[PDB]
């Protein structure tokens, strides 16, 4: 299977399975009706140059004005209805199998789609929107380039080379084959070795293509800033120097393109040459008819017609399996996080959260927590705080187990969670995270999100909840209104209200604010704040929050040191304590009144 | 006036010609006439080496003039493969010689429109999406690109040997032959555009299906905590699948609909095929022709028929590359608002005042926001402008660096007004730190060495001192070399108004605006950078414009403005004991920041 030795043949045989799904009974039945048709219609290329060959024989067979007229004019028509019937083979042939290679392409995104929701999160599944777009828009194209290629051009013509060198074998030489065989080595060959020349001239002119017009739209999205240095003259000749290396490139590119075509022609017009002599100096022994020319003549220029694209289909075809490669590699990356074999729901019946000893990093050469352990009582509204190397902004990452813990264990209700289903975890856990982020699409969309199901009424409650609802009826279309973008652009607060909306549809016992006002000004802080603590009403809460003031009304507060439980308790214990909580509140209060002093 | 014109293909070419034939460069001149002799060379040749294959056959069949009748087959038989080398010699060495035309005449019109984008105004608003651009720009380059080679290189080229075509077929066979083929031509062209009309729109909606079904998927997975977090992602790929479903579709019958037009183009071939080899072989019954002629037939036909396969490409390549390349020559036309006069002078700035005259002016016509503004700023002084929301002030420096006009009104800087000198002059008279600055995408040493085209390394650390940047660039690994902006490291407000006052260091100019410059900063930031500021503000005319006015409370004057108008004039203590604009807004703000104080 994967024991192998990772080349292209490797890559197909893997994607084999998708063009006959053993699912489909369909697909297969247009796999087998274009395989048909690429017989059929090779089986009639072949055939007509015979028609053009006896046209030529009776016109030439040949004492005078005979029924010859009748034979030629019958063969003639052959031939033409011959050239026309390939072409339509061939079309059909592309028209039946384009449903099969566009599923077979799908089933393969969606596996790898999949997947990739499957892996874990240190993949850092945050980039450019427009970087991954072009890279996927530019591998697609490339995939289905390279299958278009192999099978419509590259197999085809397997079968005819072989076809051709049978029928030259029975008819000729094997003088002609040989040569034919010789020179279609050559063709190869030549074709690979300018190609993989051709190739690098190609990424580099790419590079320069890109530079020049990075200069270019670099300078037009600052035009503010080129206008106060009045530098117009001067982004002219960056941009232009930028234009002139990439034209330089181009041309050698271009050029090169030249030189390949010119040796193709070589090699397939001296195998022409000595083909149709060496036919001449057959017909000319009475061994050969004159029909023979204008068969040799056609079937070389048949068979050399497909290989006239071949380095481009060459370079193609190799960046298609690479990208290909691609995709099955990351199908093959193995689950950092998975649910043990027959893994039990979790079940909440008393929100509790145990952390039992934990030890972890996201890497292993930097350990964070040194083994935390805490209790939060259900219905509790706690608070966990710390300076900076507490390791407090692992919590929620470990609570909804995007990692899990070197040593040690969390569990909720008396359950370890590395021991449950993912999704059964997920479904008990709320959070509200500093950056929340709206999906492209209606504020309804994203309200609903929380629950699969939910319901208008469900939104509107939610919306409610969070106090979002009013700003949603002053929006004309209300909850059918786009956002995100190209979509309404919305306000720190209000995305955060949509959040806080979202856990509200979703409704769990578990509810975590991960550092939820962070981002916010003080204003929008403080009103945010009695929103958060309605909805905190009958949940078991936990807040991480750098700004001890923000929580200081919660039931007891956690408070890390050096990834372990340092000090625990209200916050009139903690004051009284003078630890590091108080030296925290001091130093947070004493900061608050500097700026004010400002 | 070649403006003067339908506005169609033909004049978007027409427009195009000179740079294809510049009368500046002649080298490339000498390009185009050598690749035209070589588009010739390549048709004699192509059209000569059929004959050669009739010849061989002739030989064969009636070798009673051709004797060896075997010699003269070979030599024909070899002079025919040597012709066909040689046509594709000459068609890529036709491509080799013009590469270097196509390539300069895209370069100038690029450059051409890049410096009209750099004439236009502002109200153009140019800052949107990069990559949102550059696909688009992309997308242009290679549709002109396709559009000039297929123009060039196979429309022409198969006109040149339509004709040629007819008038062999002319004076040889026929002429019933000539008819075939020309209605042959008619019928495939009529029959393949009308065809490619449809097709395309099939294409620009699988196009954007496409596009929504890899949108989706994007965005789930850049989403990929938040559908984490809810569970979402059996939701997810059903989402995406639906798209993909749907994107299939469209592929599907795009790709049929390529089928038929291949189909109809064979039959119409075919049928001409038919016609022509029989009407050929019929001919030679009647000791009219010789069966070399029926191969040649056969050939000159293929060959006329060869490029025409691309024909529906072509046509839809043609067309969209003839649009963009209008889009380009519309951007060109447009006007430019703000222009220097005839023969205008350099400004001159000896004593650095600023005069406002009575000033008015609006971004648009049905709203003015200056009514009428006047002021003077003495050379040296450091003066801020205030005022309250409709005052008008956010649009001094815009109008100082004549962005714009004022409607009536004028603008002198030393006596000089501002609409008849150099606007690259005035721009040099003047420095600005604005509330954004925005960083190139390239080094912060480049950030800072904008200041002045010329800038040494020696200016750039000075400057970078000044602004008590120099600090923080040696802690960069890369120091100067460090690489900002989009794409690049991450750098606070506080950092970069701070790499703006470096640059406004580097131009030193007479005149310095700071325009919102501490706005968006935290109060901490704000305080620290303020210092910097008065310490570059020491000799030049400084024009503060501030919405916090205790930013701005040590002026040698404010400037109050109300209503696009100046209502108040003076000292900090002068305004506060007038109890009047600014004594209020003064009250105000401290009232504001005291509530704020409050929440602690
Ligand atoms: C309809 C085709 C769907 C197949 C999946 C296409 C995704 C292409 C991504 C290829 C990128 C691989 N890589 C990293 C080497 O570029
Ligand atoms: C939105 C209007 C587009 C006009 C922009 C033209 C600026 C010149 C950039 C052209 C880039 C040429 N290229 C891609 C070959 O480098
Ligand atoms: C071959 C290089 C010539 C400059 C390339 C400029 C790209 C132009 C893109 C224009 C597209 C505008 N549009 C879609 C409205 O037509
Ligand atoms: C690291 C990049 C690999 C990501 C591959 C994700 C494949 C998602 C499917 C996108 C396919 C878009 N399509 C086929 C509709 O064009």
């Amino acid at each position: 299977p994967k024991d192998a030795r990772h080349d292209g043949w490797q890559t197909l045989k893997r994607f084999l399975p998708y063009l006959w799904p053993a699912d489909n009974a369909v697909l297969r039945r247009r796999v087998v009706g274009a395989i048909l048709m690429v017989l059929l219609g090779k089986a009639t290329t072949l055939a007509l140059p015979f028609a053009y060959k006896k046209a030529v024989d009776a016109m030439t067979l040949g004492g005078g004005a005979q029924p010859a007229l009748t034979v030629a004019l019958a063969f003639v028509l052959a031939y033409a209805l011959g050239r026309f019937s390939g072409v339509l083979f061939d079309n059909l042939r592309n028209i039946v199998f384009e449903r099969v290679g566009q599923d077979a392409t799908r089933h393969l995104a969606e596996n790898v789609f999949a997947r990739l929701h499957k892996l874990s999160l240190r993949f850092h599944l945050a980039r450019r929107t427009g970087e991954v777009t072009k890279v996927i828009e530019r591998g697609t194209k490339s995939i289905d380039t390279m299958l278009y290629f192999l099978l419509f051009n590259i197999a085809p013509t397997v079968i005819e080379l072989t076809a051709v060198i049978v029928i030259f074998w029975l008819n000729f030489g094997l003088g002609l084959v040989t040569a034919t065989i010789l020179a279609v080595i050559a063709y190869v060959w030549t074709t690979r070795t300018i190609t993989e020349w051709r190739t690098h001239l190609r990424e580099k002119m790419n590079r320069l293509d890109g530079q020049a017009l990075a200069r270019a739209v670099d300078s037009l999205l600052n035009y503010e800033t080129v206008k106060y240095f009045g530098a117009e003259s001067r982004e002219e000749a960056r941009y232009a120097s930028a234009a002139r290396a990439y034209a330089d490139a181009a041309v050698k590119s271009e050029n090169s393109l030249g030189l390949l075509n010119i040796a193709q022609a070589l090699i397939v017009n001296l195998l022409m040459a000595g083909a149709m002599a060496w036919t001449v100096y057959g017909w000319s022994q009475g061994k050969l008819t004159v029909g023979d020319l204008v068969f040799v003549n056609t079937y070389l220029t048949q068979l050399f017609r497909p290989l006239d694209m071949l380095g481009m289909v060459y370079r193609t075809i190799r960046q298609g399996l690479i990208d290909m490669a691609e995709m099955f590699r990351l199908i093959d990356t193995h689950i950092e996080v998975a649910d043990v074999p027959n893994a039990p729901a979790l079940v909440v019946n008393r929100p509790s959260v145990t952390f039992d000893n934990v030890v972890f990093g996201y890497d292993r050469d930097r350990e964070i927590l040194h083994g935390l352990s805490f209790e939060v009582a259900a219905g509790s509204r706690v608070a966990i705080v710390g300076p900076s190397g507490a390791g407090k902004s692992t919590i929620a990452r470990l609570l909804f187990r995007f990692y899990d813990p070197w040593e040690g264990r969390i569990l909720i209700d008396g359950q370890d969670i590395a021991h449950v289903t993912q999704t059964s975890l997920r479904a008990a856990l709320g959070i509200v995270p500093q950056d929340s982020v709206l999906f492209n699409d209606t504020i309804g969309y994203n309200i609903a999100y929380g629950r699969d199901g939910a319901s208008r009424a469900e939104v509107d409650a939610a919306a409610k909840g969070a106090a979002i609802a009013d700003f949603i009826a002053r929006l004309p279309q209300g909850y059918d209104t786009e956002v995100g973008e190209r979509g309404l652009k919305l306000s720190g607060g209000e995305k955060q209200r949509v959040a806080i909306a979202r856990t509200l549809v979703k409704n769990p016992p578990i509810l975590l604010f991960d550092e939820a006002t962070s981002a916010l000004d003080t204003r929008t802080e403080q009103d945010i704040l009695s929103t958060m603590r309605a909805v905190a009403s009958h949940r078991t809460t936990i807040s991480i929050a750098h700004r001890l003031s923000t929580i200081a009304d919660s039931d007891t507060i956690l408070v890390l040191d050096q990834g372990r439980l340092a000090e625990q308790g209200s916050h009139l214990d903690l004051l009284r304590r003078d630890g590091l909580y108080a030296e925290m509140w001091a130093r947070q209060a004493a900061e608050s009144a500097e700026v004010s002093e400002a």
